[PDB]
């Protein structure tokens, strides 16, 4: 698939570049012709077949149509894709509140109720996902911003499906490994994965919501994959001695190394808490 060539200069304006990780760009811009503004994620392009740098077209191609296919209130949207020889630019929806990871290194820990705030929205838009059999694989809380930062209860939008598939088999079995402290057992051990990979990330993001502590995190990255597949983690006193059984009964049935007994985005709505790369 093919996308806009024209220089996107003809059409939007630049401004500050935001946070990112060390591959991709994002820069707030504005939409010439309506003075609308967004953020453009710029994607470097593979300079050859055999090269380990920048993005395959596949992988480029399968994100441009998750992306294009979700519209949910907890989702970024897509609005347009331009191309040029070294990038393809993402115009996405401008979220200006910040990561939830620097919203949660200011307060250092969240209450169980600023927590369930935001868990309930992630579950939404993880529920949307799942409903259309879309894994994000890469939940983590870099990946998840607030519109605005300043207001009692920031409401958020997950972002960059840069690992999301489509699972039409009930699983995927290929080369997909997201950040060593977010991903489930069945990544470390190369496994198939399915929609249950997703569930586990959501169980280290309560964790680490909670305590403000990761759950697996070791001193470098191997150790972190092992702790990973022993599911080695304890609910520490000095972080959880106040913190409610239920919540705990919540994270303990998402930390489970068996994916088919793990909680479903289902049941995770449903659970009394809450009803109303790998290398170094
Ligand atoms: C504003 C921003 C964005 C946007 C788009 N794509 N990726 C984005 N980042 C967010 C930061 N980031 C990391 C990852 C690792 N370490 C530090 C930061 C994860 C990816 C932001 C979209 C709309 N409005």
């Amino acid at each position: 698939t093919v996308f806009r060539q024209e220089n996107v200069d003809d059409y939007y304006d630049t401004g500050e570049e935001l946070g990112s990780g060390q591959f991709a760009v994002v820069k707030k811009c504005r939409e010439k012709s309506t003075g609308l503004q967004y953020a453009a994620k710029f994607i470097k392009k593979r300079r050859t077949k055999s090269s380990r740098r920048g993005v395959s077209r596949e992988d480029i191609e399968r994100e441009v149509s998750i992306l294009k296919e979700i519209q949910h209130p907890n989702v970024i949207t897509l609005h347009e894709v331009y191309e040029n020889k070294t990038d393809v630019i993402l115009i996405l929806e401008l979220v200006a509140g910040g990561e939830l990871f620097d919203f949660l290194a200011e307060k250092e820990s969240l209450t169980e109720e600023e927590a369930t705030e935001f868990l309930k929205q992630i579950l939404n838009g993880v529920y949307y996902l799942h409903s259309l059999q879309i894994a994000h694989f890469d939940l983590k809380p870099e990946n998840i911003m607030l519109l605005d930062r300043n207001v009692p209860k920031p409401r958020i939008k997950i972002i960059d499906f840069g690992l999301a598939h489509k699972i039409d088999f009930g699983n995927e079995f290929k080369n997909i490994f997201g950040t060593p402290e977010f991903v489930a057992p069945e990544i470390v051990n190369y496994e198939p994965l399915g929609l249950e990979a997703d569930m586990w990330s959501i169980g280290v993001i309560t964790y680490i919501l909670l305590s403000g502590a990761s759950p697996f995190l070791g001193d470098t990255k191997q150790e972190t994959l092992a702790n990973v597949s022993a599911v080695n983690y304890e609910f520490e006193d000095e972080y959880f001695s106040n913190t409610s059984a239920l919540a705990k009964d919540f994270i303990r049935r998402l930390l489970v190394k068996d994916p088919k007994k793990r909680m479903t985005i289902q049941d995770s709505l449903q659970h009394p808490w809450i009803k109303p790369p790998q290398f170094e």
